[PDB]
């Protein structure tokens, strides 16, 4: 079996656990649930915890972390906590205060990772905004220099959006990661190759096929975990389709998130470290790639900085 504490070194010298706990739940789920399930996740062995301003759960997630520190289960340095800058805060003067507010919500001194949530800028408050993300990035760099974030990265960027940052004059810090939709139906092979070539970690969200939220996802879309190839592999290994989907990412060198608000499934998901897929299994999963991103709404596709038009 693998070690549950497996991590990879980021391009700034910090370390990221390769399995992360996804904390988003839709608004119909009471806010208090995030507290309970984040503690369960830590109990089960998750150390990388993924939150965001958008999730309206930072207080609950922060309290769970601090509760597990206070009772001696973990130390702060054992936890890798991520938050994200929401798209109405892209204007550079709004970036550091947004992080400060996230830190105060979680009652933490620092985040391990702060991401630009999305390249699709939205007007402060709110429609679409036009912001040079290089200016947003410079403000992110200042957050790292001040120690508010140990590491900084991006999310939902394509190759060209990454290149704009990487080629920026006077760049101080490369993004450590690009957190993107990634699963066997949309495996991001070319983007993965590019990220690897630049010492940028690809972090997979919706690795289990997304929460299929009606705001963002077509109910007609095939359900990832119902896929016959994933189910046949689950049968072969006497695992579950979810575990096959998570293991696939680990064997590609992708850091993988998994959201569950169910005690049994939270505990199940850490078993990703407990088996392997063969080369032939991995080939079978690669065959599933079909250019299906579950997040697929007019609200994204019509945006000037929508990442999905380019080849990768
Ligand atoms: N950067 C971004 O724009 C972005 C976008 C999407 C997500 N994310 C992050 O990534 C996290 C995960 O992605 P996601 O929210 O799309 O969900 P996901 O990890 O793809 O999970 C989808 C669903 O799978 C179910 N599940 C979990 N374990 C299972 C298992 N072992 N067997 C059968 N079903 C299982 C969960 O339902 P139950 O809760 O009922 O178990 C969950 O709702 C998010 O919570 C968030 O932290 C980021």
């Amino acid at each position: 079996m693998d070690s549950k504490q497996q991590c990879v070194k980021l391009n700034d010298g910090h370390f990221m656990p390769v399995l992360g706990f996804g904390t988003y739940a839709p608004p119909e789920v009471p806010r208090s649930k995030a507290l309970e399930v984040t503690k369960l996740a830590i109990e089960a062995g998750f150390r990388h915890i993924d939150s965001a301003h958008l999730y309206n759960n930072e207080e609950q997630v922060g309290l769970a972390i601090r509760s597990k520190i206070a009772d001696g289960s973990v130390k702060r340095e054992d936890i890798f906590y991520t938050s994200k800058l929401w798209s109405t805060f892209h204007r550079p003067e709004l970036v550091r205060p947004a992080l400060e507010n996230s830190l105060k919500k979680a009652q933490l001194d620092y985040v391990d990772l702060y991401l630009i949530h999305s390249p699709m800028s939205l007007k402060p408050g709110e429609i679409f905004d036009i912001v040079d993300l290089c200016t947003t990035w410079e403000a992110m760099e200042k957050c790292k220099d001040a120690g508010l974030a140990k590491s900084i990265g991006v999310s939902n960027f394509n190759r060209r959006q990454l290149e704009m940052i990487l080629n920026k004059p006077g760049l101080k810090y490369k993004p450590v990661c690009n957190q993107v939709e990634c699963h066997p139906y949309f495996n991001r092979s070319k983007l993965l190759d590019f990220c690897k070539s630049k010492d940028i970690v690809l972090v997979a969200y919706s690795a289990l096929g997304s929460q299929r939220d009606k705001r963002w996802v077509d109910p007609n879309s095939p359900v990832l975990l119902e896929d016959p190839v994933l189910c046949a592999l689950a049968k072969k290994h006497k695992r579950t389709p979810a575990l096959i989907a998570l293991r696939y990412q680990l064997q590609r060198g992708v850091v993988v998130l998994a959201k569950s608000y169910n005690e049994q499934r939270i505990r199940q998901n850490v078993q990703v470290f407990e088996f392997q897929l063969t080369a032939e299994d991995m080939k079978a999963i690669d065959g599933l790639d079909r250019n299906l991103h579950y997040f697929n709404s007019d609200s994204f596709a019509s945006h000037p900085n929508y990442p999905y038009s380019d080849e990768y």
